[PDB]
C-alpha cells in the first residue's frame, strides 16, 4: 500500500495545523493551540488507489535551522501555506521554497502554494497575485478555507497526485 509522505510548511498562524485537522479529521480548530501533534496519519482512496498519507505539520520559521532543515527533508511533497489575509506569510513563502530547494537539492520538488483562510474577507493577497507566484516555481496554487472545508481535500489530493508525476 503506497504511502505518500507530506509536508506542511509556512509562516506562523497561517493554519497549516488548522487544514491538516480539517482534512484528517473533519473538525476546524477555532483556537490557535500551540501543542498539536505533528505526525498525522490516514487511510484513503485517490483516484481508486488506497493509499497512505503521512502528513507532517511543521511550524512556522523565522530563522535558518540545520534541525528544522533535517526534520523536514524526507517529505516526497510539500504544501506551502500562506493566508489571504496575511501578505507577510505571502511574502515569506520564497524562504520555505529556498528551503525546500536546499533540502532536495532540486528545482522539480513536489509542491503546492496555498492561500488558506479564504473565507475572510480582509483579503490582501490577490489571486493573481500567488498564481504568479506559483506559476513562478512551476506548482499549481489552490485556495483554502480550514474553515468552511473549501479547497481542503483539493490541495492535499492535488500534492499526491503532484508526487505521482515526479
Ligand atoms: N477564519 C479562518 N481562520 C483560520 C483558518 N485556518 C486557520 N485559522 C485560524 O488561524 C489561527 C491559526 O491556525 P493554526 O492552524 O494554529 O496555524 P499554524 O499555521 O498551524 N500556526 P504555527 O506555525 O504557530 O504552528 C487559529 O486561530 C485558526 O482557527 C481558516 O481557513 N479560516
Ligand atoms: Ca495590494
Ligand atoms: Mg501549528
Ligand atoms: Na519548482
Amino acid at each position: 500500500m503506497t504511502e505518500y509522505k507530506l509536508v506542511v510548511v509556512g509562516a506562523g498562524g497561517v493554519g497549516k495545523s488548522a487544514l491538516t485537522i480539517q482534512l484528517i479529521q473533519n473538525h476546524f480548530v477555532d483556537e490557535y493551540d500551540p501543542t498539536i501533534e505533528d505526525s498525522y496519519r490516514k487511510q484513503v482512496v485517490i483516484d481508486g488507489e488506497t493509499c497512505l498519507l503521512d502528513i507532517l505539520d511543521t511550524a512556522g520559521q523565522e530563522e535558518y535551522s540545520a534541525m528544522r532543515d533535517q526534520y523536514m527533508r524526507t517529505g516526497e511533497g510539500f504544501l506551502c501555506v500562506f493566508a489571504i489575509n496575511n501578505t507577510k506569510s505571502f511574502e515569506d513563502i520564497h524562504q520555505y521554497r529556498e528551503q525546500i530547494k536546499r533540502v532536495k537539492d532540486s528545482d522539480d520538488v513536489p509542491m503546492v502554494l496555498v492561500g488558506n483562510k479564504c473565507d475572510l474577507a480582509a483579503r490582501t493577497v490577490e489571486s493573481r497575485q500567488a498564481q504568479d507566484l506559483a506559476r513562478s516555481y512551476g506548482i499549481p496554487y489552490i485556495e483554502t478555507s480550514a474553515k468552511t472545508r473549501q479547497g481542503v481535500e483539493d490541495a492535499f489530493y492535488t500534492l499526491v497526485r503532484e508526487i505521482r508525476q515526479h
